């Protein structure tokens, strides 16, 4: 393989959209289109915000590389519509896509299938926030991470360092998601991500934020968040975590395009935070880095991802 690019037929690269991440998507999608055309594949841009989606079927596209991020592009909406119209697509199906955006149900699944994840409690809108805060501190201690359960709240993740500050953080979070996750903070180790692309053996990435945690500032503002390969871990642990990461993805119904995000504690135990079924494909994005670390260039990576829509 050695795939005749003819075998891919007429291919759409879905890019743009209407979400808050239209920008990263335009960037990723134009690169992906080039990567596929560099391989001689009959690929075309298709922006579903600006083109009628039925044209995919009507113009005879057979498959799509999904370079959308956020809203309908990532949550199962456009995956369902594509299944409905008979168009094959990269990444996960409806269930994996929707379950991967729902941290509450992701973490339940993981707990029942032995995928490690930070101990947690939930808080619902209309709860007695002061009373829940007491019970939660008593169980989990401080610090804690307070996060929306579900897609796509407007209240950023908050690290709560003191018991007295918990009730306000709960009440605010619950104003914007009916379900709030409250996680034990995993301290004393480091942060990592496992990119998954087919059966490619991709290295782990250590993520080193310059401040408290991988916050909006660290991801989108800061010039100095580190994304490190080698990740620092010993070979047996790195292999072990990559294996767990792939099971974490599989048990949610996700198929093998994405990244699995995890923390390590001081003892070196892992705790998975989320999967991401729509990772970036810009020139500074993590899957191309991890792939180039093992000798797989950008066009080769996009062809490998697309190849799984065959058969
Ligand atoms: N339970 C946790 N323990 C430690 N760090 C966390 C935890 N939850 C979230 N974080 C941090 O906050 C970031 C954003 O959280 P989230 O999008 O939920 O993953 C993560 O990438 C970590 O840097
Ligand atoms: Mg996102």
């Amino acid at each position: 393989s050695g795939i005749d690019p003819k075998r891919f037929g007429k291919v759409a690269v879905l890019l743009g959209g209407d979400s808050a991440e239209r920008e990263v998507s335009l960037n990723s999608g134009r690169l992906v289109l080039q990567g596929l055309r560099d391989a001689g594949i009959d690929a075309h841009p298709f922006d579903p915000a600006q083109r009628p989606l039925a044209a995919l079927k009507d113009e005879g596209f057979v498959r799509a590389f999904n370079a959308l991020h956020g809203g309908y592009g990532e949550n199962g909406q456009i995956q369902g519509a594509l299944d409905f119209y008979g168009i094959r697509y990269t990444g996960s199906g409806v269930l994996g896509s929707a379950l991967g955006l729902d941290k509450f149900r992701t973490k339940l699944v993981w707990q029942q299938t032995g995928i490690p994840t930070p101990p947690f409690e939930t808080v619902m809108r209309g709860d007695d926030y002061a009373a829940r805060a007491q019970d939660i501190v008593a169980k989990l201690g401080v610090p804690l991470f307070v996060k929306p359960a579900s897609e796509g709240s407007s209240v950023a993740v908050e690290k709560v360092k003191s018991a007295d500050a918990l009730p306000a953080a709960l009440e605010e979070a619950a104003k914007h998601d009916k379900i709030v996750i409250v996680e034990k903070s995993i301290e004393g180790g480091g942060e990592y991500t496992a990119c998954i692309a087919a059966d490619l053996d991709l290295p782990l990435i250590r993520i080193v934020p310059a401040g408290e945690f991988y916050d909006y500032h660290a991801k989108y503002i800061a010039n100095d968040t580190q994304y490190l390969i080698p990740c620092g871990l010993d070979a047996a642990k790195e292999a072990e975590f990559k294996r767990i990461a792939r099971r974490a993805f599989d048990v949610l119904g996700c198929t093998d395009w994405g990244r699995a995000d995890f923390m390590l504690d001081a003892a070196g135990n892992p705790y998975f935070l989320e999967v991401n079924t729509a990772p970036g494909m810009t020139d500074h994005s993590l899957p191309p880095k991890a792939a180039r670390a093992v000798g797989i260039g950008y066009s080769e990576l996009v062809v490998k991802v697309l190849s799984l829509t065959l058969d």
